[PDB]
């Protein structure tokens, strides 16, 4: 039933690419609108190696005031998904916005790795 680290791959590890039909696809595809239309959601187009380094690079504060949120030295290649007014559920609908930027992620365990996509930046 997925620990959290899975849980972060599948709803933000995007490897495979580096179109505006996009999200519409992988919001569905990913299981991220199962229950209900999930409102936001990103995905990393960087190796998995690559973003699980992050756990080890700038420590920053997280958005809920725990302090294991940790912000990537180099920007990185990121897709955001923004559900659309017209979109209705079971039919969700997203709006694909390409754009390369520092992630912010809170790692946990042990291995320490990512569990929570936090924000971009």
């Amino acid at each position: 039933k997925e620990t959290a680290a899975a849980k972060f791959e599948r709803q933000h590890m995007d490897s495979s690419t580096s179109s505006s039909n996009y999200c519409n696809q992988m919001m569905k595809s990913r299981n991220l609108t199962k229950d209900r239309c999930k409102p936001v959601n990103t995905f990393v187009h960087e190796s998995l190696a690559d973003v699980q380094a992050v756990c080890s690079q700038k420590n920053v504060a997280c958005k809920n005031g725990q302090t294991n949120c940790y912000q990537s030295y180099s920007t990185m290649s990121i897709t955001d998904c923004r559900e659309t007014g017209s979109s209705k559920y079971p039919n969700c609908a997203y709006k694909t916005t390409q754009a390369n930027k520092h992630i912010i992620v809170a790692c946990e365990g042990n291995p320490y790795v990512p569990v929570h996509f936090d924000a971009s930046v």
